[PDB]
């Protein structure tokens, strides 16, 4: 588990249409700042300070860590993009979920 779903349904009060909207902005974030995870865009820096704290917002702990790291110059930029995989996994994995309970 990359994301801790638990912390988000909290930040939600348990309503799933906030859970939703907050995995929509996620991935909506990570779309525009995701390209820039690369050493010779020059984003990079800012794109992992935005990627960092929009982690620690949804509670994808790990993903956090991994950026405050890769600021540390502890991890690579390879090693934020893979963490990055790992949460947006986790995140569509349980939209669809959501929607498969919807249907059964």
């Amino acid at each position: 588990g990359a994301v801790d779903f638990a912390y988000l349904e909290g930040f939600a009060a348990g309503d799933f249409a906030v859970v939703d909207e907050v995995l929509a902005l996620f991935r909506e974030q990570a779309a525009l700042w995701a390209p820039m995870l690369d050493p010779t865009h020059p984003g990079w820096k800012d794109a992992v300070h935005t990627v960092k704290g929009a982690a620690r917002g949804v509670g994808a702990f790990n993903l956090g860590e991994v950026c405050e790291r890769c600021e540390a110059g502890q991890e690579s930029l390879e090693g934020v993009r893979t963490a990055l995989d790992a949460a947006l996994l986790d995140i569509a994995a349980y939209a669809h979920e959501q929607a498969l309970r919807s249907l059964k």
